[PDB]
RNA sequence: UUGCUCAAGAGAAGUCAUUUAAUAAGGCCACUGUUAAACGUAGGUGAGUCGUGGCUUUAUGCC
C-alpha cells in the first residue's frame, strides 16, 4: 500500500477553542482532527466538507507548546445596532506559542478519487496549479502558517510525543465539527504518550468522518 | 475552505513640595656620609651679502 503523507507544520501561534469553551477561550494542547482536516482541505482549495470524508489523520507533537492567555475585544452578535456598545466584550483567548508537529495523511478508505492524500501531494509538487483563496493558517485565520512541507519519518529524528485514542484519556478532540450548536459535533478521547515512534501506532490514526 | 468566517483594553494622569555631614585635631620628637690617598704619563670640531665712508701715499692696513 502506498506510504502515507508526511507533513511538518510549524507554526508560530495557535489556538484550538475547545467546543464547550464559549465563555472563554479555552485551548485544545493538541490540534484536533477536525481542524487539521479543514487546514487540509484550504491546503488543496476544497470548500466541500464532506468530499473527503474517510481519509485518516495521525498528530505527533515535536515539542510541548506553552499555552498564554492574551485579552481581546472580540465582538459577538448581541445587539442589532453594529455601534452599541454591548457588541464588543472582553474574554481571554489562550493560545500556544512555537508549535511544532507531524501529521501522517492517509488515504485508503476515501470513495472519491483522486483522494486527499493524492491532492496535496499534487498540490507539493506544482504549487503553480493549486486553486485557493485566503493565506494558510491553523486554527484562527489570523494565525498564519509559518512552516508547511514534504518529510519524511526522521524530520527531526528526535522522540516524539504522538496522540493516542485512549478511552481514559484526558483530551477529548473533535474529528467532525458543528459551527452552529453542538449536535452534529463528534468526539473522541485522545492521550499524549511519549513515544519516539517515527510512525504512527494503530490506536493513533483517526478517520474523518460524518457525524451521520 | 479550519469551535472557523468579523474582532484596537481603549481614551487621561508632574512623585511632588523642604532639608549645612556639620562641629575639634602639630607626623611629632634624635641622627657628621667617619678614616686614608702623587695623575700617572699620551683619545678632537657644524656656514651671510651685493658697487668706498673717518685715518693712512693710489698703495696697504686701521676704526
Amino acid at each position: 500500500m502506498i506510504a502515507p503523507l508526511i507533513l511538518y507544520l510549524d507554526v508560530p501561534f495557535t489556538t484550538f477553542r475547545e467546543s464547550h469553551a464559549r465563555e472563554m477561550g479555552k485551548t485544545y494542547p493538541v490540534p484536533p482532527p477536525a481542524t487539521v482536516y479543514g487546514m487540509l482541505l484550504s491546503l488543496v482549495g476544497e470548500t466541500n466538507v464532506y468530499r473527503h470524508c474517510g481519509v485518516e489523520l495521525a498528530i505527533a507533537m515535536l515539542s510541548s507548546p506553552k499555552k498564554s492567555r492574551i485579552l481581546r475585544q472580540m465582538r459577538r452578535f448581541k445587539n442589532a445596532d453594529f455601534s452599541h456598545p454591548e457588541n464588543v466584550i472582553p474574554c481571554y483567548q489562550e493560545i500556544l506559542s512555537n508549535l511544532k508537529c507531524l501529521i501522517w495523511v492517509r488515504s485508503d478508505e476515501e470513495k472519491i478519487q483522486p483522494s486527499l492524500r493524492e491532492r496535496i501531494q499534487l498540490a507539493f509538487d506544482h504549487p503553480e496549479l493549486v486553486r485557493r483563496f485566503g493565506c494558510l493558517f491553523l486554527g484562527e485565520s489570523d494565525q498564519l502558517i509559518k512552516t508547511i512541507k514534504l518529510a519524511r519519518e526522521d524530520y527531526l529524528e528526535g522522540v516524539r510525543q504522538w496522540a493516542i485514542r485512549d478511552n481514559r484519556g484526558r483530551l477529548t478532540l473533535p474529528y467532525w465539527v458543528d459551527h452552529v450548536g453542538s449536535r452534529n459535533t463528534r468526539f473522541l478521547r485522545y492521550r499524549i504518550e511519549e513515544m519516539d515512534r517515527l510512525s504512527p501506532p494503530d490506536l493513533a490514526w483517526t478517520m474523518v468522518q460524518s457525524p451521520i
